[PDB]
């Protein structure tokens, strides 16, 4: 199964052969520690120089790349699109899990489709619904009533909690948190009142989150992710945020309560994002961006002052923090100019 | 569990029952999604406009908003507030457990008060004391020798240490992390050196604290969390912080060892702040602060530029570097003028 | 058996004995709460006089408080190093786990050797190696053929993915997961096509990481961690990134997709740096740096404008928004002078 050939490949990948069909490809690499039988690409420039001491047995190229090869080659249009399917075709990840540990803890009230995996001492409660192929990683939790759409897999020790929807082939790393109560509490004078939060959370198709990453629910309505989202590690979603298909969510992004985000947005690692709000399609947030107020037109926006060396920014900081005196020195030249002549 | 007559409901939260007062309601929903039997409220002002449309069974409301009942109206003085109770009222939320799980590993030295109840697969270690009515969740971890007081509920996969102590009717999300190591250090010749952490955490009343959060452990002495604070999502508390009571931190708040903040505090979001420094009571950090030194007076406090589309970004920000340029033209240009004539 | 006489105590520690010869020590504390049994010791230079008011059995000192020594004392060249050496060796800082867990879930090809400890409900996946006194806690994940050297202690629920390697004596807390797939995706008409990641985390000796920290796996190359690194609690660590020996990264850093730091650095906590670059070494990066061009000279680099009070905040973020109106105004008024001889 590791192994197959590389004209069994080329059709696959719909690719030109260029070199031997019959050599025997177990995995791909990169260039530099490619070794006999891996695959390799150069979406590269420039790197074509350097192929003659590459050791893959063959590289995915472009046409305009060919004079230059010096092994078997696969002739595509797209090298880094045709690395993505060949990476799959080739995958060495296991899966989370295989058939029924004896030792997870299924309540005997939920429902299980064909082909499903659960992991050592993972917890599935009560009216749980889990579709054919899901896969349930060793550890995790999954909420009362919860349903996870089909093909969608959870790695070890994540936790779903109650009334939660998942929707198909989705992909959960590990440490994620989805359904946590939201933050928010009512009041008096002082100290607070915990609102139940009886709101879900409502997950897409094809939908990949990282790890270690918490999804709020919402307080009354649903906290929404959108078809065929990507988002990185260590991410806080509030409660009743939207975020619209196909957005890309990088690292560490702290999103605010009932922000709408809409489709084909990239909000850059480290991005705070104010809540109540509302960023139009096709927006792109920079790392670090501080975001205020909403995002009527798309376009990309940033904030921030870059590092500088310290004996520099010194200086910066302290003129930033009295912009307003030298503000003013200014308008009184502005004023002794324009009347005194 | 079922309904309740909106008469009984209206006594227990205090209200003016306008209308019939045997409508029947299974639970609460929002004016945009509410049906037949579910109970919304508003305040929302200019929300009378469409309440004819409401679906809702009964809405609660102010007086002034009386005349516009297209439904059995409650009269408040608050209405969020009263939301927030008959929430209490009709809550849905499930418990993390009930009774103690065969799975469940628990230490024969354990001490358990009444009624408690604790998840599959949770692990209670030796010297463990928990309180009446106290849920530990599933695949939880409770180190030796920690006390949980009465009422206090910990949701699935929450990771608690050795020698910690929870006070009374607190809540904690999952992936929270209680008890860890901070940051102690010697330097041997190029490499640190680990110095053990020997105190430890301790949580006071009515405390709640959201999904993969980390609280570190005190050195020596403790870290301190005053009664009825919040923590929200993935706010990192270092050693040796103490926090008042009451006061309330959102989510991705970073807090160095050390500091002390008063009572009645609020820290926006993504806020970094310093160790070893004190802030004083009822003090407000806006979203995404730098807090590099002591705060010594009540008020709000800001920092950072807010966002700007790219093009006027990077004008802003090469201008911003090399202020000293600007400062010194000025300073030039005003000794030209004034000076010299 | 748990505490040693303090004679014996003063010999191990390299001081002079100064006072009593016997009393039970039975651990450390501070000077604020230790009492008989406790040795403290007193780092300070003025705490000397609230000397007389801990009532503890022993106390660390240097020879020019030796006079205000209020009961038997230690006399040592730099006390805050024997207490380092004190607590290391009086701590009672349980194990993660001691010797194997019955609900331990073990495949039959795991690899053990002497004397590891592994705790309730982990999960060891087939292929894996344990060295000597390897110890993983409770509620633990290792992945399938990953490698833990020996001495290496994992604290309760640790997820180690497949193929990671770790070295030796190296420490991980709670929460932490290692070995996540890095966010790779190519897209295609919009559409984020997943990009498998097929390389691993290597992770040198003496390292240690602390709570809800990711470290990502690498596309198809390695992610790597040197010898003695040291990262705290929230941080990100993306795929590809290769961190050398000795630095330091504090609490919550984001780290973008293969970013080279050099050895020896330190990594201010909630800085946030680019992916593809390098940071040589010798590296300082005060708190909240944002690292965007590389770094190719030793030294210290900061960002970030301090916080101010709101209503000074609103007029800085104001004019430093407009400093394009002022760039302007000074140079078309600098010209004015000089063009009016």
């Amino acid at each position: 199964m590791a192994s197959i050939r590389l004209a069994d490949l080329a059709q696959q990948l719909d690719a030109e052969l260029h070199g031997d069909g019959d050599i025997v490809i177990t995995g791909v690499a990169s260039m530099q520690s490619a070794q006999t039988g891996h695959i390799t690409f150069m979406v590269n420039p420039k790197y074509r120089e350097h192929l003659g001491l590459c050791q893959a047995s063959a590289v995915v190229m472009t046409q305009d790349d060919l004079p230059f090869a010096k092994s078997a080659a696969l002739v595509v249009k797209n090298p880094y699109l045709t690395y993505a399917r060949m990476a799959q075709i080739l995958d060495t990840t296991p899966q989370p899990a295989q058939n029924i540990a004896p030792s997870a803890v299924i309540d005997a009230t939920a429902k299980l489709g064909n082909n499903v995996s659960i992991g050592a001492n993972a917890v599935i409660e009560s009216g749980v619904e889990l579709g054919d192929n899901v896969i349930i990683g060793a550890g995790c939790f999954v909420g009362k009533n919860s349903k996870i759409g089909a093909g969608s897999r959870l790695w070890a020790n994540v936790t779903i909690y109650h009334e939660i929807q998942i929707g198909q082939n989705c992909l959960i790393q590990s440490g994620t948190v989805v359904g946590a109560d939201g933050f928010g509490y009512a009041n008096d004078r002082g100290n607070w009142v915990k609102i139940p939060q009886i709101g879900r959370v409502i997950i897409g198709d094809r939908v990949e989150i990282g790890a270690c990453t918490t999804i709020d629910r919402g307080a009354l309505d649903d906290t929404i992710i959108g078809n065929g989202v990507i988002i990185d590690n260590q991410c806080q979603i509030a409660h009743n945020v939207v975020i619209g298909d196909n957005t890309a969510v990088a690292g560490g992004v702290i999103m605010a309560g009932s922000l709408k985000i809409g489709r084909y947005c990239m909000i850059g690692g480290a991005s705070v994002i104010n809540g109540h709000m509302e960023i139009c399609d096709k927006v792109t947030v920079t790392g670090m961006g501080m975001v205020m107020r909403p995002i009527t037109e798309p376009g990309v926006y940033s904030s921030g002052i870059p590092l500088q060396p310290n004996k520099v920014w010194r200086k910066t900081a302290a003129l930033v923090m009295n912009i307003d005196d030298m503000s003013k020195r200014l308008k009184s030249l502005e004023r002794k100019v324009n009347q005194q002549d």
